[PDB]
């Protein structure tokens, strides 16, 4: 009923398809690495522009600092040339009660 | 040949043993690599508004400069327009004596 | 004992079976893994052009700083001499004044 040579028959027919799962595993795995590869490439680069972007950002906070303090220096000169405008006004307004004497 | 059969029926089940672990290696592996997909969209996504909060503030920023220029001429201005009357004022008192 | 033989065929092939299931599934999620990797490699380029545009712009907000604080520097040393020239003409009125 069962031969030798049929269950023969049946171990090529199941090596013949190990094989091809075989291959496509080796096909895979290629995959996984290269996937691999670039993935850490990918983290790399991430990581680096995150570096990257941190100086920048910490420049952007000492642009920031530097504005606020800029501002509050054209604030003071500005106070200081109204407060001679006052002085001035005075000395000007003598000279003309002088010279029309 | 029952020999023969037996010989290839062993090579046969120890190579589809292995070709199953091998599998669960596989499965495994993607596994984890989805994982560190996942991750990586993750810390890009962050970033990416990390910079963006950045480039806000910065255009924030190049506003605030063209203000403070518009302000710095401007004082300057009036400086000027100052040393004009401190001018006028100095050479009359020269003159009155 | 053939049909033992058999029986262990039959379990051979039905880990065929699973180990084809698992390769199809498998090859499904790789490919959606490689166009998941491929969009961040490609937003993660954008993100770094867009940076690149930022930190020059940032660059010249600084020698925009620098130049402000230059002419602060000078208008407020004209704002001293001023002062010293408004203080001479005061002075002297105060004294033409007195007597
Ligand atoms: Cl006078």
């Amino acid at each position: 009923p069962v031969s030798a040579l049929s269950i023969l028959s049946l171990l090529e027919r199941v090596s013949t398809i190990i094989d091809g799962v075989q291959a496509s595993q080796q096909r895979m795995e290629e995959r996984q690495q290269q996937l691999e590869g670039s993935v850490s490439a990918v983290q790399s680069e991430l990581l680096k522009l995150a570096r990257d972007h941190g100086a920048t950002a910490t420049t952007v906070d000492k642009l920031l600092q530097k504005a606020r303090r800029v501002s509050t220096h054209v604030k003071e000169v500005r106070s200081r040339v109204e407060k001679q405008n006052v002085r001035v006004k005075k000395v000007e307004t003598t000279q003309d009660e002088l010279l029309t004497r």
